[PDB]
């Protein structure tokens, strides 16, 4: 959960 | 994976 991959910021789920 | 909580920075698993 955060900035990187996973779920939140870059990555993964969330945004970009 | 990165910086927030997981693998990688700040919480979870790694460094902060």
């Amino acid at each position: 959960v955060g900035a990187x991959a996973x779920v939140x910021w870059x990555w993964x789920w969330x945004w970009x």
